[PDB]
């Protein structure tokens, strides 16, 4: 069973039976879906994301720091941290994207409004149409930087 991109397994050096998604990079214990087939995907969805850029980013520059000096590794250890707070509940997605998203959308809780399967970089797009209304993703790489997409519609 399991929807698109949902696989199971156990993480390294620790026996944990969980659910992974190679399209989203979303990880969780609970099972993703509970008999409905032929579904597929809508032809237009609405997201929000918190983009944190690094050096090998297309435009190594954003409204927060005129010249990005951090490295993928650094930018990644960074997104993880934000993922840490989102899931724990310490801070909420919006509040974070708002304060740190190296994307112009920060000034909008991180919203990007609904878009169709053609306007975004495949890595983002594929993770957006693979998320169900409400579900969030793990780290997603695009030539912009590392993302954290939140499906809102």
């Amino acid at each position: 069973k399991l929807p698109p991109g949902w696989e199971k397994a156990m993480s390294r050096s620790s026996g944990r039976v969980y659910y992974f998604n190679h399209i989203t990079n979303a990880s969780q214990w609970e099972r993703p879906s509970g008999g409905k087939n032929g579904q597929g995907e809508p032809a237009r969805v609405r997201c929000s994301h918190l983009l944190v850029k690094h050096s090998q980013s297309r435009r190594p520059s954003s409204w927060r720091q005129e010249k990005i000096t951090r490295t993928k590794e650094e930018a990644l250890e960074l997104i993880n941290g934000y993922i840490q707070k989102i899931k724990s509940g310490e801070e909420d997605f919006e509040s974070l994207a708002s304060q740190f998203s190296d994307c112009s959308s920060a000034k909008a809780r991180g919203d990007l409004g609904a878009f169709s399967r053609g306007q975004m970089q495949k890595p983002f797009e594929d993770a957006s149409f693979a998320l169900r209304t409400g579900e969030m993703s793990g780290p997603v790489f695009t030539d912009s930087g590392i993302h954290i997409i939140l499906r809102t519609e």
